[PDB]
């Protein structure tokens, strides 16, 4: 359990989860922060497998979670 000012790590991680498909683009905009910001954040999160998911050539972010038991 993370201590300090640990929140927006959290929340955005579950936004991730039920956001079926989450541009990085669009994600900086809702966020309000900037593309290469929310990128680092992201890629940062997947590098340690708290997160899985792909990037095409287009730079986009594509979660792949199963829908239902939330096991595991």
């Amino acid at each position: 359990g993370s201590s300090g000012s640990s929140g927006f790590l959290t929340e955005f991680i579950n936004y991730i989860k039920k956001s079926k498909v989450v541009l990085l683009e669009d994600l900086a905009f809702q966020m309000g922060l900037r593309t290469q910001d929310a990128i680092n954040r992201i890629q940062d999160l997947l590098t340690e497998g708290t997160l899985t998911g792909v990037i095409d050539d287009r730079g986009k972010f594509i979660y792949i979670t199963p829908s239902g038991p939330s096991s595991g």
